[PDB]
């Protein structure tokens, strides 16, 4: 539907490397009238990561909620090369940076309105069998200061008709330190594990993105900064499986951190459900009102 010529650069909005997402003014009149719009694009095309890309394409296609980011279309120059994803513009960026930005107006029931956003989001992935695989504040977007939505489905899988889980390897880094223990040592990936990242982004937001509070920084300090490359994820491994977790952020409700750590289970099995999670938020949104 779109035409390359049309689409006007305005600036970068995130790079997630083997993608980034540009800020674009669609202006087929040339008036300067047209709509910003964002505009997702291989940073090194590959067939195997157009291959991805076109997947990802139909996934969010198939999408419509009011809690994940919307489809537009899709852009192609010469024939087919150059594949681009337009979707609507977020004017206040991703929630991680949000969230930091205005930590000192956000509180605690705001942070759970967004919660249970999230986990709505995240139910309606679950009904289609999309197991997202990348749930982190930085893949959330803020489209007001009262609705998120998911904003990336770079990593986001479709389970086997006939398998809870989908294994998958890729070459590279990987989110470790938001990844269940069995995605760590058998690369088992599922709507549980997309659980156990939940939990870390519940986790995030009440850290309010302070620095030295975030996952990485937390966990590192947990297993030694002297770890270093494969020994990392050898001792996180340990580290999960003997039960080490991160902390209570500050002024955290011991409610809230009993969420996060049931949603930290080592028994795949016995994580809450994005509906339970999405319940059990609510209920305690009322009580504060
Ligand atoms: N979510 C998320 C992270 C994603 C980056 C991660 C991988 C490529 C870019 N990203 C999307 C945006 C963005 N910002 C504003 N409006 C948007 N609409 C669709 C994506 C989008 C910024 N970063």
């Amino acid at each position: 539907q779109f035409e390359e010529r049309h689409l006007k650069f305005l600036q970068q909005l995130g790079k997630g490397n083997f993608g980034s997402v540009e800020m674009c003014r669609y202006d087929p009149l040339q008036d300067n009238t047209g709509e910003v719009v964002a505009v997702k694009k291989l940073q090194h095309s590959t067939e195997e990561h157009l291959r991805d890309f076109e997947r990802e394409i139909e996934i969010l296609k198939s999408l419509q909620h009011d809690n994940i980011v919307k489809y537009k279309g899709v852009c192609y120059s010469a024939g087919r090369r150059n594949l681009k994803l337009i979707m609507e513009y977020l004017p206040y960026g991703s929630l991680r940076d949000y969230l930091q930005k205005h930590k000192e107006r956000i509180d605690h029931i705001k942070l759970l309105q967004y919660t249970s956003q999230i986990c709505k989001g995240m139910e309606y992935l679950g009904t289609k069998r999309y197991i997202h695989r990348d749930l982190a504040t930085r893949n959330i977007l803020v489209e007001n200061e009262n609705r998120v939505k998911i904003g990336d489905f770079g990593l986001t899988k479709v389970l086997p008709q006939d398998k809870e889980y989908y294994k998958v390897k890729e070459p590279g880094e990987s989110p470790i330190f938001w990844y269940a223990p069995e995605s760590l040592t058998e690369s088992k990936f599922s709507v549980a594990s997309d659980v156990w990242s939940f939990g870390v982004v519940l986790y995030e937001l009440f850290t309010y993105i302070e620095k030295s509070k975030s996952p990485p920084a937390e966990f590192m300090r947990m297993i030694g900064n002297d770890k270093q490359g494969q020994m990392i994820v050898f001792h996180l491994i340990e580290l999960l499986k003997n039960n080490g977790r991160l902390p209570r952020p500050d002024g955290c409700p011991d409610e809230i951190y009993m969420i996060m750590t049931e949603c930290w289970n080592n028994n795949v099995n016995q994580r809450p459900s994005f509906r339970d999670l999405a319940l059990r938020v609510d209920q305690i949104r009322d009580n504060m009102a």
